[PDB]
């Protein structure tokens, strides 16, 4: 049930000078669509979904975490921190860094969580807990960004990334509560209207974390989305580029999610 229908990947990444992964699950027949699937691609920002799921898994052991209070410093103010910088003097609780973290990519509060979890190292292991075993997170905010051609730092690949969200949202790796609390920051999310978004008619319901590093032409989202009236799709849509200043592009990322739902025979 891969790829029954063939789609034009190949030309769509050499017009934008670089490779494009994809993976799409329809999670009512299992039908997908996959595209340099299982090659690595930086994570960027996009490891903040992940990073708010093992928070809300923590939650379940731990009935006070989303409520506690946390103070920063000036110093816990990397760049893009459009939110964390607003509550400075004032602290954010830890369910409000993990809002701010998937739906403003807010990297002081995704670094503040990294804190919670023990680090890099401990986002992955909850990946691992859930059956990832091609997550890898290394570094923190800003220096997982770096992108480098080759590097396997920092990375996961568009199946991997599609699994773990279909877990996630979709089954049974948090618990209900948690589960529906996570689905609904991915749809609050406000940085991803000109990437999967783009391809999905407005009356489906919708959530993403989108990513971009900065460089190496490398940018990314995934989403789940509710068709109405079928079964939920979910996809991850990865991109990267030889040059240092190679440029990401938005459109390209919706482009492809477009390519992905005609692939699966979704009418949109
Ligand atoms: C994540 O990849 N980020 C955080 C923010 N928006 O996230 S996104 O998914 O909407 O793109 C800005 C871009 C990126 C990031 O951390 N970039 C670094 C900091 C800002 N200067 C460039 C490098």
């Amino acid at each position: 049930l891969t790829n029954l229908v063939a789609e034009p990947f190949a030309k769509l990444e050499q017009d934008f000078g670089g490779s494009i992964g994809v993976y799409a699950m329809d999670t009512g027949s299992g039908a997908t669509v996959s595209y340099r699937a299982e090659e690595r691609f930086p994570l960027c920002s996009s490891f903040k979904g992940f990073l708010a799921a093992a928070v809300l898994a923590r939650s379940q052991q731990q009935a006070g975490l989303l409520d506690t209070p946390i103070r920063y410093g000036k110093n816990a103010l990397v760049p893009w921190s459009p939110i964390s910088e607003k509550y400075l003097t004032t602290g954010m609780t830890v369910a409000e860094l993990s809002a701010a973290a998937v739906q403003y990519s807010d990297n002081a509060a995704a670094n503040l969580l990294l804190k919670e979890l023990g680090g890099p190292a401990g986002l992955t292991a909850f990946m691992r807990s859930i059956g990832d075993t091609t997550f890898r997170l290394d570094r923190w905010e800003l220096e997982l960004n770096s992108a480098i051609p080759g590097d396997a730092r920092d990375t996961s690949s568009p199946r991997a990334v599609t699994e773990s969200l279909q877990k996630l949202t979709l089954g049974s790796a948090l618990a209900a509560p948690q589960r529906q609390q996570f689905v609904d920051w991915l749809k609050g999310n406000t940085t991803g209207n000109h990437r999967i978004r783009a391809a999905v008619p407005a009356d489906w319901a919708v959530g993403d974390k989108t990513g971009t590093c900065g460089v190496y032409g490398t940018a990314n989202d995934y989403a789940v989305v509710w068709p109405t009236g079928r079964a939920p799709i979910v996809l991850a849509v990865y991109t990267r580029a030889p040059n240092k200043d190679d440029k990401y592009s938005e459109a390209v990322i919706a482009a492809a999610a477009r390519l992905a739902l005609e692939g699966l025979g979704v009418n949109g």
